[PDB]
């Protein structure tokens, strides 16, 4: 009745078949007050759950925390309640020498480098959106006036050695992964995040459907910083785009 | 300056950038008699290629044969010549209940059952089209009247055991591929195919833009024998359907 | 330096050189009020920090979220700023029918059936706990009066299908995992968990000291979704194990 | 009972057990003008099939198209049909710095760069000829006064990447082809060609004799596309050998 | 100058540049018996070493031991000292109904179930042997009244899981090779054995010549100590003649 | 009652369920001596075979050559006469600077480097001894005075290129083993050795318990060669020391 990991019945969501997913817990309620009577949930672990309104359609927003597991618990638990589609709203590192800061990135289909998405398919399965989904991220993307690339992108279970970087701990890099970022950024994959690989290849291969939209925060190749005005600006357009890409979904 | 299986000249291309690749040598000049002007520009092995013109622009046709290995000549060769856009026009057989005899499957990522899409990015890459291909793929197919199905497609390197065909010499299927047509129907792939996987594998990793679109030929669900009169049409559809969307990619 | 994700610096750690790390954020100030002058350092997506005293000595208790993803980020940025024992308390599910709910299990090795182990050392490498710490583990759980299992620990990307799962969503497992958790049983293999594997071969191969302590909360010979009434006593008997293994570490 | 991709039958083949694959579909007519009473039965696709008769005893010529996956059909349906014996006629490039253009290869083994030959038997599995017709292709070949070459083929799903050419139109290879002409040359292998580990693996797994003879047409050390002039002589020269060899498998 | 392991120097081996090498350290003497003037070298571990004359060349019999990691030791140090070549001659166990005990097994390809091949070559190379010597060992076979078979040897690093034996400890099998026995037997694999995989690629990938011969000694779908003596008798008799046919 | 390689009957081991298993024949009888009233009962092939007396109870020595094939035989067939407890005595090359020739190294685990291992359970399962078999071996050796290290022992199937030789024969390493010499010395590995890989994951995974440790005979980055005098005190440290480590063991 209530599911172990995320606290809520199916009652709690009032009706909804779409969920808005992102990371950080501290988003849920930022995404649930850009719609009508948001309203919390539960919070447990990295699952901070709140249900709202959407052009009179129930929407919940559930964070999944960093990584394909924690998302795997979420997703699951949220189907089990009825939810069919899901839209990861997140933040990543380009790796396009001209895909800036504040630009939007809808995932067109992601290099799994994670260990969940081989819980659900074989490594041979695409980790891809749904195209619908796709289709809406893109189009509210653009339609808010974004700078928006689609394209492939690289899904990582870690952020330092399997993103390629070397100012940490050890300073070393596994072999696998040595090499990596360019041999990416020659293959036209425009950024690394944590969790698309295990939510498209799960959603994929589980009758769900799923996409991936993320606001660039900072560029591999640039060295110019942000600034938090800058950044702020970046998550409030990523957490509009996701809402609206939720509006073209509703039927 | 000629290239070495394909037998033709950059000059030979008239600025071509965009080839529409069939797998069949013989579907080469009918999908070139759709467009204006369509001149013969060589034969040899399975690598039938024309020019024609589509809104003015130059566009080659293109035969693949069977399989990863000569698409990836062809589709290399083409793109020594100035090719970046590639359409794959082929057949099929749906694995689902509902994809009849006659639809269209636009492929919106392949699992990848070959070996040469490993030869341009390792298996954790997504063998996803270029999503203004698909889109104009859809498009295309929706506005011929064809009924389209969106999804994901098993990309075999052979069509018995790989298709898990059973009706063979032997009578058997290796391990690897014991189960495997159940395991995609549950998973929701729509269909087998032959190329998609080293063709879309090739292009996303490459900078080169590629989609495939296919006429469903036989669902391996279902009983009935569809008509010599279902068939060919069915092939004339799909043509009609990929010549559009080349239109599409074109402005 | 101020960490990316924890958002502490050195200096706040007071010389720690050990850390405590659940995976339930929840669970931290829990852990810290067993041990003198525990003080809040910050709260951020899934990782909250404190810090307290043991025997004199400054320890740091950080949660890691579920999964190796995050538990990998925690892990390095403590790294970072100067620790170098890692002490994991965690939940766990047995999968032989003898080892009761509250039961303790100390790791001596884990499945590998995560991705963020990977990052770190290829799959030949084994994810072994530091030896010190498992003794002192064991030790600690057989001095606070638990009844302690010492073994072999599968560790997982999911809750649901890595552990074979079948009330799920979909109720079907993919064939990596169809029968794994009978495999696991007839090997000898203890318990289920989630971190174990990512961070003992990160640790392993990195210069730092690992172990994981884990209270058994359900027994697979029974149900698959745990019961909530023995969930508080089975957590409090796990984190007075852990802290009198911490104070083992430090001399 | 016309194989769905061949356009033959049994009664066409009037009783031939052993079949001539060349790649190219325009060697088979040469092939069978070698012999005697040769008959066109069919082209389809890369398919083209003729029938001729050798001391008495029908053979049938059928080329397989470049790769893996179109050579399996190719077997499939000849074998459907009664076909048991299956000698390759192919051109190849040599790896080792005197083996010449002009020179014949027979292949002992193969390196399995390819990937239809998973779908007979897992990578474990040999891809070895049938021990008499490697014999026969020796002892066709030398007694024909050809400078032959005993040893292992490196076999490639790609012409491009898979066989290290680094011009085209990329000059990228992928990192596991990198470096990989070289560590064949230092193991002793003999050439690259695109059809010898399906074929072998596919019909050593399966209770099919098999063999794969080749011209070379390029030697690597020097260069990587094959000059035109020499091809019409050393395609003769290898057909002339190939019947040989049939000739010593018959009786 | 004296190899790590072996214990035998260059010189010890009076020029020989082919080795015979059985499994067992016991069938050593034993082979170089058949042939002219055998002198015991040296053992160690599981090396036993002699040199003997084959039509006035010198010869090296060497065992290898049980298994890729041993054999790989024997063949990188006999190659230190200047052996070219390397006869195989093992027992094994037969998994098609109608090769019988007492018949020859010549490999003409291994599939590859060990781990030793492939710190020579990845598991794409074939583990394949020379061509001239698995011609000799099939002639030879021909030319001492055994009854011969050509064909693929599945080469195992266990005796009991990799090949599918139930009759143990434990009772499993690792789901790796849960009915693989059937499936090689619908391969038309011929045998199992526990160094040709080792053997074949390592040589192969080398410059190195090699083949592998077995007497069956056991059908795992179907015997004597007569019949098994028999059968170890035939196979070094095969061998000998082999490396006969390889040298001049 | 009498198995296949060994030959030994259960009889013959009058009780033993716990053996020492030395690498070289040699070693056994000098092992059994160090024990009350030691009996010579079978040699065969690379398995020399003796029983003898600690504290009363019946032990077996039993060598099992090199590597991981031969040593899983002994074990099995051990296994099926009674014995449940298995010490292994070995030498090693240690690659860590400070870590001496004729220290100890008790393994707590191994990469697995071998074949044999995957023969019993999947590569993600630890290689990882008996927890204790290896605190009976940490306190026997230090209990004895000599210098012990605790960690990782990387487990190869040759002496040679698994091991990053190049004084060889050809003086080439494969791929996989270029630069993993560095690679494992970077990542706090201990020694080289040949048989734990095998011995530990199929104990683990077959309910027997096992450990491993061995006397330090080369120092791969150190150029001072050791005398014979200090050899041979190392092997008899290594082989006291066992045998103090199997009396912890018996109850
Ligand atoms: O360079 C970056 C920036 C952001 N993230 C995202 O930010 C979180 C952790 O920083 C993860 O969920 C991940 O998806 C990255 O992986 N890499
Ligand atoms: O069931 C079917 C029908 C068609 N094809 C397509 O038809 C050709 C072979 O029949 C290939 O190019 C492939 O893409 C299949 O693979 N499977
Ligand atoms: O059956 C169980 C019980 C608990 N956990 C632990 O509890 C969290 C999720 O419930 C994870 O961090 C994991 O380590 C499991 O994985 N499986
Ligand atoms: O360097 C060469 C020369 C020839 N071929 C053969 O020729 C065809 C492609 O040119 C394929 O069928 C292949 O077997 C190669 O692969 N590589
Ligand atoms: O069924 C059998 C018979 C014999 N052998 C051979 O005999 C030795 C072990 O019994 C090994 O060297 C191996 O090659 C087998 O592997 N299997
Ligand atoms: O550098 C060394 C020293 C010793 N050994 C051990 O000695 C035997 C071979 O020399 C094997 O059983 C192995 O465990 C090694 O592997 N490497
Ligand atoms: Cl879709
Ligand atoms: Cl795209
Ligand atoms: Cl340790
Ligand atoms: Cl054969
Ligand atoms: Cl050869
Ligand atoms: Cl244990
Ligand atoms: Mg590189
Ligand atoms: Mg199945
Ligand atoms: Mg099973
Ligand atoms: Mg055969
Ligand atoms: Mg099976
Ligand atoms: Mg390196
Ligand atoms: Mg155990
Ligand atoms: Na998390
Ligand atoms: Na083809
Ligand atoms: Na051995």
């Amino acid at each position: 009745k209530t599911v172990f990991h995320l606290g809520v019945t199916e009652a709690d969501l009032n009706g909804a078949t779409l969920a808005i997913i992102p990371g950080d817990p501290a988003r849920v309620q930022k995404i649930a007050e850009l719609m009508d009577n948001p309203v919390f949930l539960a919070s447990h672990r990295e699952y901070t759950v709140y249900r709202a309104e959407l052009d009179g359609q129930s929407v919940v927003v559930c964070s999944t925390g960093i990584g394909g597991p924690s998302t795997s618990i979420a997703v699951e638990e949220l189907a089990q309640l009825g939810v069919r589609t899901f839209l990861r709203v997140g933040t990543t590192g380009a790796i396009q020498p001209h895909v800036n800061v504040g630009d939007m990135i809808v995932t067109t289909g992601s290099v799994r480098l994670d260990g969940a998405s081989l819980h659900f398919a074989p490594m041979e399965f695409p980790a891809v959106p749904d195209f619908d989904v796709a289709t809406a991220m893109k189009a509210a993307a653009q339609e808010s006036g974004a700078t928006v690339h689609m394209g492939v992108t690289a899904s990582s279970d870690t952020f330092y050695p399997g993103q390629e970087r070397y100012d940490t701990f050890t300073g070393r890099v596994v072999r696998r992964f040595q090499g990596s970022m360019k041999e990416w950024q020659d293959m036209g994959v425009l950024n690394f995040e944590m969790e698309s690989a295990t939510l498209l290849t799960m959603c994929a291969s589980s009758g769900l459907k799923a996409g991936c939209v993320a606001g660039v925060i900072i560029n591999r190749t640039q060295k110019e910083i942000p600034d938090h005005a800058t950044l702020k600006e970046t998550e409030a357009r990523s957490i509009k785009v996701v809402v609206e890409a939720a509006r073209k979904m509703l039927k």
